[PDB]
């Protein structure tokens, strides 16, 4: 409808795939080459389905910060015959707060979904399903089941992926440029 949705659509149309594990279907953001991200609670194994194709997982790494605390991001390298558009230059370098964000989701259940979630707070510490977690972003939108892996954007920046909510508020793990230095 406007410039927020335009930037979000540009990311969804070229840099997402539908990932399916034993724990369900997730929006998965492709970042560069064959490297993508997914919430750690997706429990990625040796095999994953990508747009319903059986795919070997070449590597998977559940990130923690230097305090040894969960970040709820898993970086996955996919045995795929095709590279993602490199979007590392849209990633923020530091932890920050943001105005006017969009959460975008694409699964079987919720195709072509775009939610204007508004202002984003650097929340920091969250007990997320009983796991201490750092680098959490918070938005005052009642997000639901099926939205995990959703991409959080502003005009010009890809800032996080949706990892849960409490019924009133939604929560995303930060994406930083330093996670994807090759």
């Amino acid at each position: 409808m406007g410039p927020g949705f335009d930037f979000a659509q540009a990311i969804m149309k070229k840099n997402t795939v539908i990932a399916r594990t034993e724990k369900g279907e997730f929006t998965m953001l492709g970042v560069y080459d064959r490297v993508a991200v997914i919430p750690t609670h997706a429990s990625v194994g040796e095999i994953i389905y990508i747009n319903d194709v059986e795919t070997r997982v070449l590597d998977a790494c559940a990130l923690r910060d230097l305090t040894d605390t969960n970040l709820e991001i898993t970086i996955v390298k996919l045995d795929r015959n095709q590279k993602f558009r490199d979007i590392r230059h849209f990633l923020p370098r530091c932890e920050d707060d943001y105005n006017d964000a969009v959460l975008s989701v694409h699964t079987s259940k919720f195709p072509n979904m775009y939610i204007p979630v508004g202002q984003v707070t650097n929340y920091g510490f969250l007990n997320l399903g009983g796991t201490p977690t750092h680098r959490i972003l918070m938005y005052n939108f009642p997000t639901r089941a099926g939205q995990c892996g959703g991409v959080v954007t502003t005009t010009g920046k890809v800032i996080g992926i949706h990892v849960g909510g409490n019924g009133a508020q939604g929560f995303a793990a930060m994406l930083l440029h330093s996670y994807f230095t090759d």
